[PDB]
């Protein structure tokens, strides 16, 4: 009731360790949700490695969870308690990697009743990266695009733009030929020495030889009649309003619906207790799977 367990962050030594702190009092807007799922994400330990936004010893880490609203602040609308949501939460405040995490009530997405926390805590930062993204791109008669690399977001954008009737080729030197081709891909390079043609736009001045004129290149990262687009999902949070979050939410729960019906997939996250914070994160790192953390073990 009166504390909760979090994995705080230790400057000297670039890692977390787990306390138990006071729960939080919320703010007027804000809603506290119980976490059931916590998704890592490369964000999550590169800043633990670098700490580029130079967080204080004890800041809680973690963009993604997925759990059950429990507390609602003042201004809160009752009808948000009890719900099943998924979150990406700012860089700047305490986050996911904790039993409890305080939200503002516009920046979550309802899950389907059937789409597991698990499942959910793994989504949101690499669907919402994937569908900002996607949203980049203008539909013309020029409809070849290449996407560098094989990972969570990119596995997402994929079956976005198949979906959209985009041809797209893939760079990966083991993505299998089977997973692409069920992904929606055209051709498959195993290195970027290997593309030869010109494409309307690439996600990924080293890439302007590959593109048509006027094209696009959209750069996704943790980090000029060519269009550049730079997607950070983060950055809704310091510059979205309203309208902008309750957009995305919008769209982010019509996705969650596609996948929890089958009709968008995903790997399967590997899952570790919460307990194994330290050796997930080595995971997460290492590995470059896919991550998550669950409480329900």
């Amino acid at each position: 009731m009166e504390q909760h367990q979090v994995w705080a962050y230790q400057t000297k030594t670039h890692s977390v360790t787990l306390n138990s702190v006071d729960i939080p009092a919320l703010a007027a807007d804000d809603i506290l949700v119980q976490n059931q799922a916590i998704g890592i994400n490369p964000v999550d330990w590169k800043f633990i490695k670098a700490n580029p936004i130079n967080w204080s010893n004890g800041h809680v880490p973690g963009v993604d969870g997925a759990g059950v609203i429990v507390k609602v602040g003042a201004k809160v609308d009752s009808k948000m308690l009890g719900r099943r949501v998924a979150y990406h939460t700012s860089l700047k405040r305490h986050g996911s990697f904790a039993e409890f995490t305080v939200l503002n009530t516009d920046r979550v997405m309802t899950l389907p009743d059937n789409l597991s926390f698990e499942r959910a805590a793994a989504l949101p930062c690499p669907l919402l990266t994937a569908w900002q993204a996607f949203e980049k791109i203008p539909l013309t008669k020029q409809r070849e695009v290449l996407i560098v690399g094989f990972g969570a977001v990119n596995n997402l954008l994929t079956q976005m733009l198949n979906n959209a009737g985009y041809v797209v080729d893939l760079v990966s030197a083991s993505l299998s030929q089977a997973l692409a081709a069920k992904r929606g891909v055209r051709h498959l390079y195993r290195e970027p020495s290997q593309v030869t043609q010109k494409y309307f736009a690439i996600f990924d001045a080293a890439l302007v030889p590959s593109l048509k004129a006027n094209g696009h290149i959209i750069c996704i990262q943790d980090r000029r009649t060519i269009s550049y687009h730079e997607i950070a999902l983060g950055a809704l949070h310091d510059f979205g309003d309203r309208q902008d979050w309750q957009i995305l939410m919008q769209q982010g729960e019509a996705l969650l619906t596609l996948i929890a019906q089958g009709k968008m997939e995903i790997a399967a996250p590997d899952i570790f207790r919460f307990e194994q914070m330290i050796e997930a994160l080595d995971h997460s790192e290492q590995t470059k799977l896919k991550t998550v953390l669950t409480l329900n073990e």
